[PDB]
């Protein structure tokens, strides 16, 4: 008879399956987190990016306009070039 | 005999364990797709990264070239009013 | 005597530690995974510092490039004014 010591066996073993999954919770609690974590780092890098992409942005323009208003300036001393060869070959 | 109640606690505490398992089942499963879509939305990045950098780049270049050939051009234009300033002091006054 | 029974939950308690025990892989493998994404990013934020700092000093020094330059274009359209100036003493 007896063999009720298997009772309590089995009652143990659903404590160790408690305890296991109690650990299950909390690795993909952290897990969840950890990825929280990643994608705000991820997006406040994009905002980070966005701003300072918008700054290059401008100052490529305001630079490439620049560059293009002075080949005016070059055209205009051009000019004025072709009238100053001329007048030195009318005299001395 | 003097406990058959106890053959339907385990029957309950198995069906527990069987839930609190297919949960876990559908965590992984949730966070299986969050993380794909996360290294996709990485490698995006980094390809769209290569291209804006690679544009401005390819400005920062013309630009540039554009900034050398106008100093050479400057270059000798005022080397060709030096050589006028000097034909203006061999003339008659 | 209730015996088959008695294995047949040590039977069940074995599927649960296999099932548990594919948990720690599933978990070992995303915790990787995030690992090397999060280190994916820290790369690119670093790559980015780098290549941000070189545009923006190509940005700044070709804009003082600009400025001196500019500089340079008024000198040569004074003297052009200048050599003009001295043909128009020619005439008196």
């Amino acid at each position: 008879e007896g063999l009720k010591e298997f009772l309590q066996q089995t009652d143990d073993r659903f404590h160790e399956m408690h305890v296991a999954l109690a650990q299950k919770d909390q690795e993909i609690a952290f897990l969840r987190s950890m990825l929280g974590k990643l994608s705000e780092k991820i997006d406040q890098l994009e905002k980070s990016l966005e701003l300072k992409f918008d700054v290059l942005d401008e100052n490529q323009s305001k630079l490439s306009e620049d560059l293009m208003e002075f080949r005016r300036d070059a055209s205009m001393l051009n000019d004025e070039l072709s009238h100053i060869n001329a007048r030195l070959n009318m005299g001395i």
